[PDB]
């Protein structure tokens, strides 16, 4: 120290912090990026919860992202930026519980409020480190404080066998909350004010927002939560302790572990990482898509009871929520799973490819209600069109999996005393690199919210650049206050709250804020409250 | 004497009377017996050919109307004694009454048969809404209607008995049509152009004679209108027509069948009528208790099995609905409806109408109903609400079943036309809720707004006259356009692929695709899927 940066230097709980100076467009921002929050979880540390990082000697360096959690890398497209933008970016490893801040430079003179970052990828990939997560944009021209970590992801993050003290399950949402934690003890050292918190996240990420949201340990260390294209509720976003149990049985015969918990927990941590990934995917019971081996487990602990009861029996008074969904989510996970569909082709499907891939789609769905899903999305006019076939199994896949768990959450919240904010996002990047027919699919709202467009050397048009500017606007105002209207502006239209009785919902495109009413409000009507009577009365 | 009015048919002579029509006069040959009276032992007997006679047969007046029920639900309404009786009530009914140009036509004339509808329970062959003048008139028509056996007198079946064969009254239909192929030459008609048009049970007679072979012979067109043979109504199988009879035979208190059936032709026709009600399965609406049977002779099989294995090449039908097919059903039996209030109903009423409008289903099926029906942008609406309990029953009973009778017979090789009437007469004493009730098409196909003193506007009577034109054209040529309007829109045939229909109201022809292709594909595919697994 005497020939460093002076505005670069901070200390926290566990020690003194070297950050760097990035260039973001308007001006520098201070990034501390790859700051240890956890004792390694590796050896005997592997399924166990999180252990908060041990103070060190010295001034760590945080000037570079550090380690990904240990996952499956997409080989599927090889050199193609449409897969790729999602891979690691950094070096595998267990050793990856480490969080990353941006703050502007210099260091804001009073505190200011904290938006938190929750990567999604299906609980089993992901990393905060990802160009399309960078806090850059929204520290500089927001003048916000954003935080994000790294949380075990597959086995590693959420291998239960419900009941044992080794693996107790949903290790990877506890090192969210040990992040959580690190951001209350700490974040005032860097500008921040830990009595103004939000937590933001899409995908796997929003249906972890959403379990902080029903988990009353969590409860105290945020004030309001962004859900994009994900909620806690839903097919995908947990399992009973029975089939966690199951599946971890499974993995551990599939890698030579056969079964006392104690005895097969053992066996797995002496598994090389590798091994577990190499079969993660081998232990779902059907033939399915939007569907992941090792999410959060219905413990009666993190979740006392499954996200349904929790959001229908909560009172949500004291929550701020903004929520919403992309155009299309479901396009993208028709092109690995479903037989007919591709990235390279028009994806032109059958009646027979259609009724083949709702099997696919809803996989828990019996004979009656898969008709049920078929005879509702086919268009009775034409029910052999193969671009309504097409478009039809992408709005199953997507309705069942997002659209209707979102329309079913901000509907119990609201009714529940929580202010809500919903969205549909329909712009498609003008460089997105996925076919036409695949819309706007699911992920690809995360560069405009975070400000990439904002970048000359990233190519996208002038008004991209000033939508992104009015969706960080949108964020940082509903961070800030609940709210995502701007009060010093009543020209530009309001977004008014989601309630039960109106259901107003407000369109996110190049054009100015557009309010309609009901998200699917029939179709939803069908997956929320018919679809479970088929999948019960018989 | 006049010449014009005097016809020799193969049971003897008979003298009709001239009729003032608008636009100049017409012949009238009302009240000519096709069947020896359905009297004593004939009851709940097929009919017989009536005997010839001796001298000039009084042929001037309407005769007696069925047997049935009498409508008094709202005494001096229109909107209900329009449809009552207007003759003296008899089992001594089974006559027909013939219209014709005057005077008499030079080449033969394309018939046009009338079948009336009331559930198989009512209804009449002399009602003014019947009334064949206006078309003989104005179109030189040559207009058949006859009167059949209504409720037990008609359609008491003790299936399997000589007795009580059931669907006597659909024989009675058939022995009119056989009177028109072996007379109506005589009034100038052609027995080689006859067309059946019938409304509500009159439309699901009309589609059981397509279905019966030996009425076959006897039709070359059809026309059904707001009915079918298939639906939830229109049939009962053996064992249910068994069941209502020896639950009415109790209830006159009527101890083997000869025994049971002959105690049943003991007693008054009106405890008969009296009882008819009370051997429903259910608290339903849209629900007849005598209706035609399954009986493996008349209907050889279901409707529903004969619609989808027929062959129906060389066949031309025209089939329609109205816009509010069920509005009216729900004044009768519904809570929380009337004639005389808006009818703004709450959610709970909703959901027990659904149970009533759809007897047959499960709680499943019925939340099924509920779930599809709600707005869920607004749940609680009562005039939503109020909408969606007319459109479950319309849809049901009506709506799709006309669907999948136009689709069943477009694939089979039927030539198909379909429309939805969306006028509501001017004239209308229903409230204005109730939209275009089942029924209301009826008065401007006959031409009644051609009538001066009915009070129709100009418009009315233009539209009333379109579709006399469509009605014949149809009847003439087994296509509703107009080869004469060399301008458009032409009215397409229904087909499987493209599913085209008119809308028939004040404004020209608009050609829509789909009769409630989505609704229609959950009553049709996915319900009967629901009473079959579950
Ligand atoms: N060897 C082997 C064995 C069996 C199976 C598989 C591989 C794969 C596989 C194939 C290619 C790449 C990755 C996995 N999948 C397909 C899994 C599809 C899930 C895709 C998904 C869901 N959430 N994140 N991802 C992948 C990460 N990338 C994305 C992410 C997001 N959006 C995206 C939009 C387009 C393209 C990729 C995106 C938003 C959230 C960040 C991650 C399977 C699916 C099933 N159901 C069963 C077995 C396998
Ligand atoms: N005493 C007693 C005991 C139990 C029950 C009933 C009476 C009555 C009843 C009430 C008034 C008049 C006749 C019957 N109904 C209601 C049945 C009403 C059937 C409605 C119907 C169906 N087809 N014809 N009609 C009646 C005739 N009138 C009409 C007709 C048509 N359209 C109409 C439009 C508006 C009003 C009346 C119309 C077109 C075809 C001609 C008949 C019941 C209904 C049910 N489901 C169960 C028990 C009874
Ligand atoms: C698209 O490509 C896939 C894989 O090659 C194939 O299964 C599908 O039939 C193709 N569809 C079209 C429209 O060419
Ligand atoms: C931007 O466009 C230039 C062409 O002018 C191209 O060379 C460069 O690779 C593009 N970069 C991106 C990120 O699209
Ligand atoms: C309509 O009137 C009937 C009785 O005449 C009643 O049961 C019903 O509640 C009334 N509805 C309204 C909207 O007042």
């Amino acid at each position: 120290e005497g020939r460093e940066d002076p505005q670069l230097l901070v200390r926290v709980r566990g020690g003194q912090l070297r950050g760097i100076r990035l260039k973001a467009p308007g001006g520098p921002v201070s990034a501390f990026l790859g700051i240890p929050f956890a004792e390694p979880p590796v050896g005997s540390r592997r399924f166990m919860p999180p252990e908060p990082k041990r103070p060190w000697s010295g001034v760590l360096d945080a000037t570079t992202f550090q380690n990904v959690c240990y996952q499956y890398v997409d080989t599927l497209y090889p050199g193609f930026e449409g897969t790729e933008m999602w891979n690691p970016n950094r070096e595998l490893s267990e050793d990856c519980l480490y969080l990353n801040v941006w703050t502007p430079y210099p260091r804001p003179a009073s505190p200011t409020p904290v938006l938190i970052w929750i990567y999604g990828g299906g609980f089993y990939s992901g990393a905060a480190s990802l160009d399309v997560y960078d806090g850059r944009f929204l520290a500089q021209v927001e003048g916000a404080v954003l935080v994000s970590m790294n949380y075990r992801v597959g086995t590693f993050g959420f291998l239960a066998l419900p009941g044992s003290r080794e693996a107790p399950g949903n290790v990877g949402l506890l090192d969210q909350r040990l992040a959580l934690q690190w951001v209350q003890e700490n974040i005032a050292a860097f500008g921040g004010d830990p009595m103004s918190v939000t937590l933001f996240g899409e995908s796997a990420g929003a249906a972890s927002v959403g379990m902080h949201i029903l988990s009353l340990p969590s409860r105290s260390l945020f004030h309001r939560a962004v859900l994009q294209s994900g909620t806690p509720n839903g097919p995908w976003a947990t399992v009973s302790a029975g089939e966690a149990r199951r599946r971890a049985t499974l993995l551990a015969r599939l890698v030579g572990c056969p079964p006392n918990d104690t005895e097969l927990i053992a066996c797995l941590r002496t598994r090389p990482a590798q091994d577990l990934v190499d079969h993660e995917w081998h232990v779902l019971p059907q033939e399915s898509i939007f569907r992941f081996s090792f999410v959060p487990v219905v413990d009666g602990d993190f979740l006392s009871d499954t996200p349904e009861a929790l959001i229908n029996t909560g009172d949500f008074q004291d929550l701020q929520v903004l929520v919403g969904v992309v155009k299309d989510e479901g396009s993208y996970f028709l092109v690995y799973g479903v037989p007919g569909f591709s990235k390279d082709n028009e994806s032109l499907i059958s009646r027979a490819q259609f009724l083949a891939g709702v099997r696919i789609g809803v996989p828990q769905a019996s004979d009656l209600a898969a008709e049920a899903v078929v005879l509702h999305y086919t268009d009775w006019l034409h029910p052999e069109d193969p671009t309504h076939l097409r478009d039809a199994m992408s709005a199953v896949v997507g309705d069942h999996n997002v659209v209707c768990p979102v329309a079913q959450l901000a509907g119990r919240l609201a009714a529940q005393g929580a202010r809500v904010y919903a969205y549909i996002f329909e712009h498609r990047a003008s460089t997105l690199t996925w076919p036409l027919w695949m819309g706007v699919p699911h992920g690809y709202e995360i560069e405009f919210i975070f400000g990439l467009p904002l970048d000359p050397s990233l190519n996208y048009t002038t008004e991209e650049r000033i939508f992104a500017q009015r969706l960080m606007k949108y964020w940082t105002n509903f961070a800030r206050t609940g709210d995502p209207n701007d009060p010093r502006d009543s020209k530009s239209p309001q977004w008014p709250p989601y309630t039960t009785a109106a259901q107003q919902y407000v369109s996110l495109n190049l054009k100015p804020l557009e309010v309609r009413r009901g998200l699917r409000a029939q179709t939803c009507a069908f997956w929320n409250r018919f679809l479970p009577k088929l999948l019960s009365a018989t």
